[PDB]
């Protein structure tokens, strides 16, 4: 067997800097030339918007974000962003923000800005998420891709430790996740591996200091090069677990990312030796879990599920509707009994080693 | 001084695999729903190229390729193209060939499909060039930019060792000067340093066994992500030299870009350290010079651009043509004295340490 891949590469402008976001802002709508800005915050987050789109005129300024994208929610923003002649969509937040801004760009073709405040990095990909009846449903279309992402640290800094440690490795697990991904290819991989190497860097300097521009700025450029590997290498079964637990049991996002992504490397590893090499590489440890273990000591971590609600009796349901969403392709055989066991762990917090 | 970038990261499906080439152009083409297909392809490439297009229609075989792309050339292939109704171009062969296929498009914005021969990468970059009234220029324009590369070492197999070695070095040089390009970032530095280790690894395989599969695919990964960081990063010093020496003096295009690095490398390496230690680690040696050092001893690498017919007499003119085109952000700042020093070096095939 000789080496054998498919990669498509988005097409993305990526503007950087700490402090930079309304001038770059400013800049992206001059290049662009577009006479109706419809600025995308969450009510919560409208503020930070003004001061980040404060050197551009803004024609509207739309607040309806909301979890899970609802139907209903996007229709009214694409009834705004069509009834008020919007030329170019601005998002300033996390993954609802841009998924609002997702669910517009379907229907209307609109250009998309993003501007993210947390480390999920739904920016970075083509894929979009609505709710309809309870029933959530997702697609991939470039449309939804944002054609410019305009990261500026200083954006994050007001996210707590806490959370802004559970986001960060919702983003370390795009990155691990993607190394034996359905569509894993050496691309991807060493975006992947870059994302880890940042994101490793970084979370402790936040843990030490939020206002750290260096850890800033290296979890944020991370969690981009996480987001990035896995629109490319698509879902593995850590996504597709977390999906589930996200779906039927309602667990908080990135807190259930940061707790099951240690036992799905320890359940993986050993079946997939390539991608465990470099993830250890990219730690700066001799294995993967040993790198993984220590930043998330290092960053006091999610550590059970049990504290965000789930209970033991879930597991068999978990299991049951997870099951047929693994990839055919995971390096290790995944059965209604060993995904159970992996739950379980999880569940309670066991050494991931457990599950080795 | 914190981390600031602008990043273009360019849309683009690359295919890989030994012995795919026609199925995989097949693919292509029916995806397109192409009914009018034009393949480019050198006369000593026809036969190969023919076999390439085996699974599918071809409208139009164009066999005028010709070095350094003269206008005149360009403007009958265009021709050929509108007067034919063409609606995909396929080219199969190395950079003139690529060059071609891109001349088109730069005019009737075709799709190209690039099958590459060689490692100097074109097919993963928006530059173009074109010689019109004894002079060759280049410039960037994103339609010349291959939509679909697709990447067939078996392609590669009767590429002799050594065009294959001086090609591959052209790839590695691409790597290198992109690390302190005038647009360098952290996106295109990891990709330029991947780079350098495939090429290393591949290139001294295929000195070993001109058909290693392991090492031509090595090579020509290498090569592609070489070209994407490049893309990226712009023409630093080793670029604007080589452009010079190929446009005024007609240096051979491959051996020229050889020579003309490890001289490059040696001088810009002390004022870039963080450039240097990169290089070095993709390497796998303490400093990125001896790593380039061991790998040309290995594969016999080009050695002095008296070989080529260029002489001490044409060095005050290659610097008055090159200095002014040089970045302002070189790491070591160049002088008309430095840089002749340099080429008389790179004449010679001194040690390239004497420019340390």
């Amino acid at each position: 067997n000789s080496l054998a891949f498919n990669h498509d590469t988005l097409p993305q402008k990526v503007m950087f800097g700490y402090g930079k976001s309304s001038a770059f802002l400013k800049q992206e709508v001059e290049r662009r030339g577009s006479a109706k800005v419809m600025v995308i915050a969450g009510e919560r987050e409208m503020s930070i918007a003004h001061k980040v789109a404060s050197e551009i005129e803004v024609a509207i300024w739309h607040d309806e974000v909301v979890m899970h994208v609802p139907i209903e929610v996007a229709e009214r923003a694409r009834a705004v962003a069509t009834d008020n002649e919007i030329d170019l969509l601005v998002c300033v937040g996390g993954g609802s923000t841009i998924g609002l801004a997702k669910a517009i760009a379907m229907t209307t073709a609109l250009p998309i800005v993003a501007i993210p405040t947390t480390y999920a990095g739904s920016e970075a990909t083509n894929v979009w998420g609505l709710t309809e009846a309870a029933r959530k449903t997702t697609g991939v279309d470039l449309k939804v891709l944002p054609e410019t992402v305009i990261y500026d640290s200083e954006l994050t800094m007001s996210l707590p430790v806490e959370m802004s440690v559970a986001s960060g490795l919702n983003g370390l697990a795009h990155c691990i996740d993607s190394l034996w991904g359905p569509n894993a290819d050496p691309i991807n991989a060493v975006l992947a591996a870059e994302g880890i190497r940042a994101l490793n860097q970084g979370l402790p300097k936040i843990v030490a200091n939020p206002h750290s521009i260096e850890g800033r700025d290296e979890a944020l450029y991370g969690a981009y090069l996480a987001a990035v590997s896995f629109a490319s290498a698509g879902s593995g079964l850590h996504h597709k677990i977390c999906h589930t637990l996200g779906g039927t049991f309602n667990l908080p996002h990135a807190q259930t990312h940061a707790t099951v992504l240690p036992y799905v490397l320890a359940f993986n590893a050993g079946d997939a030796p390539e991608a465990e090499r470099r993830a250890a590489a990219a730690f700066g440890t001799d294995t993967a879990l040993e790198g993984l273990q220590r930043l998330r000591l290092s960053v006091n971590a999610p550590k059970r599920l049990s504290d965000y609600g789930f209970e033991a009796s879930g597991i068999a349901e978990a299991v049951d509707v997870t099951l047929e969403k693994v990839p055919a392709n995971n390096p290790r055989p995944v059965t209604r009994e060993n995904l159970s066991r992996l739950l379980e762990a999880a569940l309670n917090g066991e050494d991931p080693a457990v599950l080795s």
